């Protein structure tokens, strides 16, 4: 139910999403998140971005209470936001969260999305034209400030998230690098099965975490809504009907037969407990093909709000 990490550490291979859309209140992530810990949850993903964090630490935190998990067998993401990739600023944006979640270390800390901007508790500045106010921040000094936190103990692993190749290479290839990313988070389901990012991060030991596996929120402004919805696909619905299973469960069980751990969010305790079948069944080498055939280049997450400096991930072809 494990991956091994490139620095030791062991990560579960289906893990829960704590986004949701602005509109859900807070108090839905904690008790989405104690249902997904009852369930079998024990890979857990937030992030400072998320506004949830005291929340999921609650959640967490009561299933240690009551006997249901030990701390050891919780495996807790945080990601440090755009706002805070000054070097000065990583620690103290980490220690906030873990004051937030009242946990003393996140199992893996993330740099969340490679385009900086201006410090400040507002996490999208703008200014009055509605332009994005960008920072300038070395991304490997970052990188070096992210370690500074597995040194100190505060983050166990560390990694990233919305990187492309290039910038997978420029930590990979920076002198005096002390560790490696783990993991390297991304947009992946069949319509995007992002083969080529993949085999690149395997290459180089690697993880690659899908998220949106299930086809996104598809929460607008964020995701067109005459984009395909994933869980509709003809071929996804036939396996399902042929395993008795579901397509959000053939998609999922897709991303863990080629090698890559799955995210998978739910705010309904019926969907929670479904998706955690995942282990239950397995897919055909015949199956598998033909799922690959379904990718078609279609990011639902472009966040083109970030695009125009260079380090916006999604120009070069992966
Ligand atoms: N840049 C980043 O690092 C980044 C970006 C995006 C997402 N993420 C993370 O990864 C997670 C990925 O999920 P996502 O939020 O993009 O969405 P997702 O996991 O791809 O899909 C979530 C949507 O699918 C529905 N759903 C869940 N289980 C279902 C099932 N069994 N059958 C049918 N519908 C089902 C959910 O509705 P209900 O809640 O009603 O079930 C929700 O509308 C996020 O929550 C977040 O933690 C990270
Ligand atoms: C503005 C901006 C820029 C980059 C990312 Cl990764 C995000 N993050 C998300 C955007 C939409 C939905 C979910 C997220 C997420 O990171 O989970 C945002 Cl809000």
């Amino acid at each position: 139910q494990c991956v091994k990490l490139n620095d030791g550490h062991f990560m579960p291979v289906l893990g829960f999403g704590t986004y949701a859309p602005a509109e859900v209140p807070k108090s839905k992530a904690l008790e989405a998140t104690k249902l997904a810990i009852e369930a079998g949850f024990r890979h857990i993903d937030s992030a400072h971005l998320y506004n949830n964090e005291e929340q999921v630490g609650l959640a967490i935190r009561s299933k240690i209470a009551d006997g249901s998990v030990k701390r050891e067998d919780i495996f807790y993401t945080s990601k440090l936001w755009c706002n805070s990739h000054r070097p000065e600023l990583v620690r103290p944006a980490l220690e906030r969260s873990l004051k937030n979640l009242q946990l003393d270390y996140v199992d893996l800390y993330l740099i969340h999305f490679p385009v900086s901007v201006k410090p400040g508790e507002e996490v999208i500045p703008k200014d009055e034209n509605g332009k994005i106010l960008f920072d300038t921040v070395d991304l490997c000094a970052t990188w070096e400030a992210v370690e500074k936190c597995k040194d100190a103990g505060l983050a166990k692993s560390i990694g990233v998230s919305n990187f492309n190749r290039r910038q997978l290479e420029m930590i990979l290839n920076k002198p005096g690098l002390k560790y490696k990313p783990v993991c390297n988070q991304v947009e992946c389901h069949p319509y995007f099965n992002q083969r080529k990012l993949l085999d690149f991060c395997k290459s180089k030991d690697i993880v690659l975490v899908a998220y949106s596996a299930l086809g996104s929120h598809r929460e607008e402004p964020w995701v067109d809504p005459n984009s395909p919805v994933l869980l509709e696909d003809p071929v996804l619905c036939a396996l399902a009907k042929k395993h008795k299973r579901t397509p959000a469960l053939i998609a999922l069980r897709y991303q863990l037969q080629r090698g890559v751990v799955v995210l998978a969010k739910s705010y309904n305790e019926q969907r929670i407990r479904q998706n955690v079948q995942v282990f239950e069944f397995q897919l055909t080498s015949e199956e598998m093909k033909a799922i690959d055939g379904l990718n078609r280049n279609v990011r639902y997450l472009t966040l083109d709000i970030f695009a125009g400096p260079p380090n916006y991930p999604f120009s070069d072809e992966y």
